[PDB]
């Protein structure tokens, strides 16, 4: 049986190549999660077919219905096999999917346009004349709703009741806000992210402070999933092999325009 | 039943307390991973003991014999219940044993005395005035066995024939080795522990360079324990929680001699 692998279109893990008109299926794809599929799959046997999640978001839990959306939805619902995509490995989400161990660390960042006197979170908390904001559905926004750290809360405050809804639908919603703000609007990323635009013209983005948490992604699948054991060690041979490390450095900066 | 925790003396993760004689138990160690085991052991509600591994070694297959030696032999034999210590992920290691998500991420790095004409693995590994090990019997001496990479293997050709060892019984050993040398030894070691040693006195060492790779540490248990869904959502909740950062910084930092 074909598995089917559900992913989500996000620069530079899953984007449509530029002579997609001509191609079909899993070709139309190129990134660092469509080179990564392609290796589980190798490595764990068996073929595939690469789908878009249908909502387009990550995953997160109605608060009112108790129902799953997103990527993590697909999976508890049994719409798809697995997940590959920059999927945050979370505590409520390992409560209803399994994670391998990750495939890639990273943690929350500042991005700003350039020349922004910002450098840190409290410098962001200390001041209202610049907005920022955060993705919707994701670990970055409930990493501020559940946060106890004082300049952490005071920003959700902010954010949570900030007009305009300083939010975004999507990545490229959120940097194209950045970038056409006058260095009014900062955007909170997470790391991998930040540095992959940092890269990318016109060049006029940048990371700023350290990360303000440190987390991981995992590939996904349903619980009691035939698929998981052997995709787990199968992440962790690629690491070892230094396979992930080489698809990085093709992806974010040999390809880099700055 | 008491769960049986089985870990190892590295500092700062377990060390001696100055009166450990005039106590008892748990309460004779002191360190990141004693704070960590009571924080899981909280969270999970089991009772413990903590036992410090008979052999002094983390975890290797004895090719020929088949056993398993260290905290991992202690775990597959059923000496212990859980290993709480700065114990790698690997595949290998996954095979027999679980681990639960990291608690900690890092990477293979370079110790120098201050001084020492060195900037990256490529530099040592093209030329031979300054000699090189790691700590003997772990994950670090294995990466470098079983690396493909060609200044890695090449690095692994020269270590392995080098005369006399090149390899520590221990990271104290290293660090030792690398104070002494007047800058001809060099200790490759993971990134957290190098940290570390540079904010201990006599302050007279550095990291240099980037990680030679990433991967990060884990709590282990028997494969089929009944304890590995516990601690792995423990793990997720207090690095979410931010208790992970809290003891980085209170181990490494906040007694930083330097
Ligand atoms: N990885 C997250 C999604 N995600 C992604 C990006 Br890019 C970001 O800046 N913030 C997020 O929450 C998840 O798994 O929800
Ligand atoms: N974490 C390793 C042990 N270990 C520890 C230190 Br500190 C080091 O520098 N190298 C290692 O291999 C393992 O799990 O074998
Ligand atoms: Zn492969
Ligand atoms: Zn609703
Ligand atoms: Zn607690």
């Amino acid at each position: 049986k074909t598995v089917v692998v559900t992913t989500i279109l996000e620069s530079p893990y899953v984007m449509m190549k530029k002579n997609h008109e001509m191609l079909e299926g899993n070709e139309r794809y190129e990134g660092y999660c469509v080179d990564l599929a392609a290796e589980i799959a190798k490595h764990c046997g068996f073929k595939y077919k690469l789908t878009i999640v249908g909502d387009g978001k990550y995953g997160a839990r109605d608060a009112d219905t108790k129902i799953w959306n997103g990527m993590v939805g697909e999976l508890v619902y049994g719409k798809a096999d697995i997940a590959i995509a920059p999927l945050t490995i979370t505590l409520v989400r390992e409560e209803v999917i399994d994670f391998s161990k990750p495939f890639m660390s990273l943690g929350i960042s500042i991005m700003i346009k350039k020349g922004t006197p910002i450098e840190s979170a409290e410098d962001l908390s200390k001041q209202t004349e610049i907005a920022y904001g955060t993705l919707d559905s994701g670990s970055t926004k409930e990493f501020f709703r559940r946060s106890k750290i004082a300049v952490f809360d005071k920003m959700w405050t902010y954010m949570r009741s900030a007009e305009p809804s300083v939010f975004v639908r999507t990545t490229a919603e959120g940097v194209a806000r950045v970038r056409k703000s006058k260095g009014k609007y900062a955007y909170l990323l997470e790391s991998t992210m930040n540095e992959y635009i940092e890269q990318r013209k016109p060049c006029d983005t940048m990371k700023v402070g350290g990360n303000l948490d440190s987390k991981g992604y995992g590939i996904a699948t349903p619980k009691g999933s035939s698929l998981g054991n052997a995709v787990n060690l199968a992440v962790l041979k690629l690491n070892e092999q230094g396979l992930l490390d080489k698809l990085k450095n093709k992806w974010w900066y040999d390809k880099g325009e700055c």
